[PDB]
């Protein structure tokens, strides 16, 4: 029964895809290093920082209850029952999840116990429906904007006949449906519309690649897809020696885990990811972690063994997370900001209900989740450790539509994602910086 | 009757392709800006510098007699008769020409009057035959080395099945014949061997392109070709939408005049040019020239009118040669070094025959061209305005086999030749710096 239980005056729930979905039958698979472990650690880091902050909840120690979702909504629901068992360890708010289907499933349960929820990565436009997700907010924007951003990229390059591939579920389907409307407003025609996934209703990854090849004019393929699904499509494209210009949503983003080993078939890909700035203090914190000093994370040993491909053959005692094997996951800023958003809402309620103490007074011992959400959580602060670096929610509990545009390249022997553009109400690109095809040495034999 | 006659104690002849060959019938065509005018000016500059040098011929003023070859050996012979009329204005030595056929034709005449000749650009291995060209030397190497350098480039990239195109004449034919032997030593097979040129025996440029397309496996085409011929082949390749990886000799080199307007069909070309270092003092001298202060050059007005596409519509009085419209022609170092080689040989003869004067004594009034060539011209000095920056000739009157390797690219909107390698006995390359194909935005319509 793996979890992180750290005692406090107020406890925050945490949900992270520590492990991937398991193959065939198994619930849990490999460790998700950057979107699982780093994010988990970014929450532990933010809590440690808040617990050292003299201006944010002094006298009110924040504890945690962090669980694995195994990248499955069904597994997340089971785990989320632990957060509500105390109403059937009391929970003040929940941080997570990542996948929109997980956040949706969790929200369906949490709203029944008036528990506020803040996601740091779920971008489904569905989650903006406050009549259904009345206790949900997020430091990230809805995919209404990402879809617009992608249609504007195609319109800019006159990619007027494209194919679409979407992951089944809450993220992919509504994301691509929004993209199809934006594309239609820009006289962009859709050649074929495919859906991928693990369910009984989905066609094969090879059948999807065959559908893309049956429209040879559509060389640009727009993807709104999970990471796990992006890998299976790339593998299928490889098997059929299919060549496409992939234009992918944040599900792919600037993740090297999707392209590693199949760099040639994803060359020249254009990807989006939410506009973020790395938390420098997090880099320091994360690089100091090892299996000998990190006692509070029960998944850290499995993470270490996977990351360094050894057993603790044998793991060298001086293996270290550093700039040679690590880069801050693009959405860490949102994790820290979500924990801080919850803490700021709690601090404000604390100062309103207990003005003559720093402590959790009698008037605030029984938390009013409804008031915490509506009267406090929709607040305003400058990010923790330009001009618009403020943490706030709109009327619908959403973040701002800001994205960075990336191009998958080969710099000088090394494959990476280079930032080539930005989207915030309008599209800005550095067209000269983009590489569209692999620079292969010609053959003459 | 266009020429440059500057009076001196000793006069040096000069031959430069000021104008291109004329089309159809006409002897002279457009002005050759960089290989014609700049080179001519590099000789006038070197003479001005020598005439200011207290350590090199003080007391012996160097004059000039500079003529246009119109890039034709037949025209060069006519002009060269002026240098020998004084034996049928006395000439001490001749600087030039550029094209190997011109230098050969000139040498056939000069050797009859014991007049030493130094070429700054003729690389034919034929000119190394001292039983035939007994008065010829050069600051440049024979193409025995360039051919080796090119075969080593192909061998390095495993380009084992290639086509060849050569300009008819002394440069192309012996250059490619040497390449074919070096390629055969490296198990490189030749698909087709074509020859181009203005003569009655040559097949069409379109017929040559058709021969290259009939061997589709041979994507790499090696060229030993004149500049004028390189342009006609590129135009023919364009008309047939032919795509090839061109590997070209110094005839093409790093000249933008060959690719201007047809950058797309020559993209990713690998070219060689003799290893040279720009003469900084020349840049200053050349950029100061305008049609109002340059009285001694009778072709400068035509040059200016062509370079700026105006009539002196109307040429702006403040038009200037600068870093925005000018780059020192790759072989300027060799022009300056050839003039200096002649001056050093004359200085040494002067100090041997007139030890008690700086002046041209009675003992040196009738120059012994045979002794000047054999006993003095094969000398040794550090270049004028690493460790091996010395000016010398081997036993055969030749320079050292050193080449720079260039790649025709699009940097960031601008098309240019980037140095990507070097050859001096062995091949060294920076493979990561090379671009092989045009980075075109994909089409999806
Ligand atoms: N924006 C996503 C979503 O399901 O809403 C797409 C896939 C997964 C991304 C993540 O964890 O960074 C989250
Ligand atoms: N090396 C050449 C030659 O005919 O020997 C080839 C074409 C022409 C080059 C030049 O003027 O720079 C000279």
């Amino acid at each position: 029964r793996r979890e992180i239980k750290i005692e406090g005056d107020l406890v925050l729930g945490g949900l992270f895809p520590i492990n991937e979905k398991g193959t065939g039958t198994e619930e849990c698979g490999r460790i998700n290093e950057d979107r699982g472990i780093q994010r988990l650690e970014a929450m532990l880091f933010a809590i440690d920082e808040i617990n050292k902050d003299d201006y944010l909840l002094p006298g009110v120690k924040l504890g945690v209850h962090i669980l694995d979702t195994c990248s499955r909504d069904t597994y997340a629901l089971e785990q989320s029952l632990e957060f509500v068992r105390a109403s059937l360890l009391l929970i003040a708010g929940v941080i997570g999840g990542s996948y929109s289907s997980v956040s949706i499933q969790v929200a369906n349960l949490l709203r029944l116990f008036q528990i506020p929820q803040i996601s740091y990565a779920s971008t489904s436009a569905k989650l903006s429906d406050k009549s259904r997700y009345d206790y949900f907010a997020r430091t990230v924007p809805p995919d209404f904007y990402q879809a617009k951003a992608m249609a504007e990229i195609l319109r800019f390059f006159n990619w007027t006949y494209v194919s679409t591939v979407a992951s089944e579920g809450d993220y992919g389907e509504t994301g691509i449906e929004a993209f199809e409307q934006e594309a239609r407003l820009r006289n962009i025609s859709i050649a074929t519309a495919e859906k991928v996934g693990r369910s009984n209703i989905r066609k094969s990854y090879d059948s999807v690649i065959r559908e893309l090849l049956q429209k040879p004019n559509a060389r640009v393929v727009v993807l709104f897809m999970r990471s796990d699904d992006s890998r299976e499509l790339i593998a299928a494209a490889s098997r059929a020696n299919a060549s496409f210009t992939w234009v992918a949503s944040d599900g792919w983003g600037a993740q090297e885990s999707i392209i590693k080993g199949s760099e040639h078939v994803a060359y020249g890909a254009i990807t989006l990811e939410l506009a973020s700035q790395p938390v420098r203090q997090f880099d320091r914190y994360f690089q100091s972690l090892n299996p000998y000093n990190n006692h509070r994370n029960p998944w850290f040993r499995d993470f270490w063994e996977q990351k360094f491909q050894c057993s603790l053959r044998v793991c060298d005692k001086h293996l270290a997370i550093d700039s040679s094997n690590y880069e801050q996951e693009s959405k860490i800023m949102f994790v820290v900001n979500a924990v801080y958003a919850m803490a700021h809402a709690l601090h404000k309620m604390q100062r309103t209900l207990c003005p003559n103490t720093t402590k959790l007074c009698d008037a605030m011992k029984i938390l009013d989740g409804k008031k915490l959400y509506k009267d406090y959580l929709l607040k305003i602060n400058f990010t923790a450790p330009d001009a618009d670096s403020i943490v706030k929610f709109d009327t619908f509990g959403d973040g701002m539509g800001r994205y960075n545009v990336f191009n998958f390249q080969n710099v000088g022997g090394k494959y990476s994602y280079l930032k080539v553009g930005h989207w915030a109400e309008t599209l800005s690109l550095d067209v000269n910086s983009i590489h569209w095809s692999r620079n292969s040495v010609p053959t003459s034999e």
